[PDB]
């Protein structure tokens, strides 16, 4: 297993408060652009002050690394739902995962206004404000209450997939972000369904939901990996996470991907 973890909470935490400076000032105060590159040099700052060797994969300015290599890498994205953002809606997210050879050890859901933040960490529970936080059950997908941001954010045969599972659950919601997942997290929502998604926009969410009994991967059920590399594309994944394996099971079913 890793031993450094306590170390790497302390400058993911660090990490995540100086995002958060940046983002308050420049929420409801264009504005959206400056904040993300602030947010994000704010970020690598941190990271980099504590670790020269360590890589960072940021939304706003992709991989940066001294070394050829490294096994530790920072999966960053300082506004994930910037259209939240730009509305004045507080449920958008600060996301970061530390991947260790190419799996996430830690994730972090921060959401600087609300001041909510999910840690999970490969190994313990995940916990929100310092109290540990669960997935819940949920016996059937006509039980289950679905998130997804929006319904047009499907093309041609996602579309289908999405209306088929959607058709079955108690009730389709829309409009949260990241914090969907965040939510699912914590055992107020049963089922979070994306198409097009970016590794940046992910990453932080797999061991956030793990750690609190959740499963997340994508459509065909398989684990959600993207190696980090100089030379490494942010292509979309579609993903589907629950908060209990027959509900996710049944949805894959669903989805007949």
């Amino acid at each position: 297993p890793p031993h450094q973890l306590n170390h790497f909470s302390d400058v993911a935490n660090k990490a995540a408060n100086a995002a958060g400076d940046v983002i308050r000032k420049y929420f409801r105060k264009s504005p959206v652009t400056i904040a993300d590159q602030s947010a994000e040099e704010a970020m690598v700052s941190v990271i980099l002050d504590n670790f020269p060797s360590h890589a960072v994969y940021g939304e706003e300015k992709g991989w940066r690394c001294k070394q050829d290599s490294a096994d530790y890498v920072w999966v960053l994205d300082p506004i994930d739902g910037t259209k939240s953002f730009i509305t004045g809606k507080p449920l958008f997210g600060t996301l970061i995962a530390l991947l260790q050879n190419g799996t996430p050890i830690l994730g972090i859901i921060d959401q600087p206004v609300l001041k909510e933040r999910w840690i999970g960490i490969t190994g313990k529970r995940t916990t929100l404000n310092g109290q540990e936080v669960s997935t819940r059950t949920c016996a059937d997908l006509s039980q289950a209450y679905l998130y997804t941001t929006s319904p047009h954010l499907f093309s041609g045969d996602a579309e289908e997939a999405f209306i088929r599972v959607r058709d079955k659950v108690k009730i389709p919601l829309y409009g949260c972000d990241c914090y969907a997942y965040a939510l699912l997290s914590s055992g107020f929502v049963d089922l979070v369904v994306e198409s097009g998604l970016k590794p940046y926009d992910f990453l932080a969410l797999i061991p956030v939901i793990e750690g609190s009994g959740g499963v997340i991967t994508d459509w065909k059920g398989h684990q959600l990996r993207w190696e980090a590399s100089p030379l490494s594309i942010a292509t979309s994944f579609n993903v589907v996470a629950a908060g209990d394996k027959q509900i996710h099971q049944q949805a894959l079913d669903s989805l007949q991907w």
